[PDB]
């Protein structure tokens, strides 16, 4: 058969288990949760990258869904919680495609079944308030990891897109990964700065993750992992989930937005401005210089080089769909994961190296968290610190 056809089947007895999507978010921003408005036992191509179709012929058989809110806006506790009703009435809408999942168990159930497991991960340490009780809570709701920082640094974290702050973790920071430890919650170091990815490791005594998060010796971006860190990770038993946003798997998108960047700033821009006076700066630029396009192969590179440095056992897939507005050729939405697969199929990684990737690694990865919560929650209770104590 083709490559693609084998990967297609590979899919079938072992399917992805995807780190990251942002579905819920763009839900909330295109319909305040309108379901029926993008219903996704339709075809939604129109509007965004997931629906269930595409989640079937992608080969995906478990979805970490994002519960993500803006770090910079008031009110960051409700939003989540209306992020985890998101989701919970997705799967009650769909209980013939999607099934709720908690536990490693519960994965190997809907794999079983034929169900896409349906599991949640929350994205920014604001998204507790600071309170330890609250991440109880979430936990309580079905979180089942956090990123410890988005975008921004928070008061015990710092991000790779921000300046420096607390230089990694603060202590609260610390004690904020013991109680992830002892709940269950996997340690999610995406977004966050090289320093706390370090300090991280150091204090966890749980396998950690990246949720969607690329090799920095392949494309140089502070949200990709540096190869100390990668060399850590088969020590700590975690896995990088790689990838596919453009600017962080070619070194070219890289460098393209960093020249529009530039080129807002010189216009008396901030780069993230989206007023129409700053869009037309903007178009100007792309029409000077047009955006490069990443491909299935740079995807490749990256897990190649990931696999040498980290080794084969503590890698996965985390695509960002929709939560990114750009994806690599061969990529364009859910669907596309067989293209990778077959790519990596024709470099001649084998058929077990490829179950591990899409399926058995984070499921590996979860069930160690469990077992280290087990011990923990035998050991010890929940911790009632405070940051004003722990930090000042
Ligand atoms: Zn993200
Ligand atoms: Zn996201």
């Amino acid at each position: 058969m083709t490559s693609l056809e084998k990967a297609r089947e590979l899919l079938r007895e072992f399917p992805v288990v995807d780190g990251h999507n942002d579905l819920p978010w763009a839900l909330r921003e295109q319909v305040r949760y309108d379901l029926d408005a993008r219903d996704i036992a339709a075809d939604q191509s129109a509007h965004l990258h997931t629906d269930l179709a595409r989640l079937r012929s992608g080969g995906v058989g478990a979805q970490y869904w994002s519960v993500y809110v803006r770090s910079d806006l008031p009110g960051a506790v409700t939003a989540t919680l209306e992020q985890i009703d998101c989701v919970r009435r997705l799967i009650d809408r769909h209980p013939g495609e999607l099934r709720a999942a908690l536990t490693a168990a519960d994965m190997e159930a809907a794999r079983a079944e034929g169900r896409i497991a349906s599991l949640m991960g929350a994205e920014g340490g604001h998204s507790i308030d600071n309170s330890l009780a609250t991440l109880r809570a979430l936990y309580a709701l079905g979180v089942r990891y956090m990123t410890l920082t988005h975008n921004d640094n928070n008061a015990w974290a710092d991000s790779a897109t921000d300046e420096p702050g607390v230089g990694g973790l603060s202590a609260f920071g610390r004690e904020v990964v013991r109680e992830m430890n002892r709940e269950g919650m996997l340690v999610d170091l995406s977004h966050v700065a090289a320093t706390t990815m370090r300090d991280a490791l150091d204090t966890s005594t749980a396998p950690v993750i990246f949720s969607h998060s690329s090799s920095r010796a392949v494309c140089d971006h502070p949200r990709n992992i540096p190869d100390d860190v990668l060399e850590r990770l088969s020590a700590n038993g975690g896995m990088a989930m790689v990838t596919f946003v453009p600017k962080f798997v070619l070194q070219a998108a890289v460098d393209w937005t960093a020249e529009a960047d530039d080129n807002m700033r010189a216009h008396g821009f901030h780069h993230l401005d989206s007023s129409p006076e700053a869009m037309k700066v903007h178009a100007a630029f792309e029409e000077r210089v047009p955006r490069p396009v990443a491909t299935v192969s740079t995807v490749a590179d990256h897990l190649d080089h990931m696999r040498e440095v980290a080794g084969v056992d503590h890698l996965g897939i985390g695509g960002d769909y929709d939560g990114t507005p750009f994806t690599p050729d061969g990529l364009g939405d859910v669907s596309g994961y067989p293209n990778l697969i077959a790519e990596l199929l024709d470099r001649g990684w084998s058929q077990s190296d490829l179950a591990k990737l899409t399926w058995k690694n984070a499921v590996r990865v979860l069930d160690a968290a469990e077992d280290v919560s087990r011990g923990l929650r035998a050991a010890r209770g929940p911790s009632n610190a405070t940051i004003e104590q722990l930090d000042g």
